[PDB]
DNA sequence: CGACATGTCTCTACGTCAAGATAACTTG
DNA sequence: CAAGTTATCTTGACGTAGAGACATGTCG
């Protein structure tokens, strides 16, 4: 029995007037996220000097293209924080000089973050080693388990929206 | 298509080199313990008064049965926190009245966290409200669904 | 226009980790 | 005994939410 298993059977035993099934699931979706990212991936970006915050910033703006350059609003949208904690992230990789702020052309209140040469070579690199390090966290699930684990968490995070 | 499915088209267009394809899983993953976590299961805990990590305290406590005390070890290694982390935890809730610590009769370095009656009148109320919050959250999956969600899950936890 | 909305940062306040401290326990 | 280990808290550092501030964009 796993930590979501025992808890729900300690539930069951101390209140029976209960269905606790559901702790299983949710409380081993959550166990997976937490132990994923602690002792597999974000060690790895640990060894490029990145937060996983900052590499998901850089990777970001890597994916998006040629010039690499989005507003801070993209990126809080697209990370899923509030725009203070991307200024934040925005700051430790501007002063570890992997990104650089300009003023946005489009839009007076704006800022443009963008690459750097440095911060291009940095994430081109990590993205080849923490894909890798993806396929070594998934491999206990075969290749057709993998994609029906994708689906039953598209399907849940679509009943979410 | 979604967030991470979005974002692996990206990656599949900049970097044709790259088989970006474990992304997908493990973006919804992260992505599905986040909204889940942020929009559903940590708001009910608000309106108890209570932060995540306080419910998850309270709750294991009360499901380790009467007189429902833990040690502040017991509770960390539960919680996949640090010890630390559990003291300042143990703080808030005695503060608010919901625990009170003790000696722990066993061990000299040690102390019991134990449930106050208000604590557990707390979390016998809200652990119902949390678990019919779970099975909405759930209910866009089928039984069949949930149990398969459950098995892969937990075959990628002992992958770790 | 003035009223309202948005982009973005600054700021407070909090949970968290790891390192360190130290009393007490374990081992031999 | 003497050395090593564990329980637990204290502490510095850092990411985070979200309220607030303010310049700039949008609306009738």
């Amino acid at each position: 029995m796993d930590r979501a298993a025992h808890a729900v059977e300690q539930w069951r035993s101390e209140r029976p007037d209960l269905d606790p099934s559901s702790m299983i699931v949710l409380g081993r979706l959550q166990e997976a996220a937490l132990v994923i990212a602690r002792d597999r991936l974000n060690p790895l970006f640990a060894r490029y000097g990145l937060q996983p915050g900052e590499f998901d910033v850089l990777a970001t703006l890597r994916r998006s293209g040629a010039p690499y350059a989005l507003t801070p609003t993209a990126l809080y949208d697209a990370a899923m924080i509030s725009s203070g904690s991307m200024t934040n992230r925005i700051d430790r990789l501007e002063k570890a000089g992997w990104v650089e702020r300009r003023a946005n052309p489009a839009d007076g209140r704006g800022t443009l973050v963008a690459l750097t040469s440095a911060g291009r070579a940095l994430i081109d690199d990590a993205v080849v080693a923490h894909v890798d390090n993806q396929r070594r966290v998934l491999s206990a699930l075969s290749a057709a388990e993998q994609r029906q684990l994708a689906k039953l968490l598209d399907k849940l995070l679509q009943g979410q929206a």
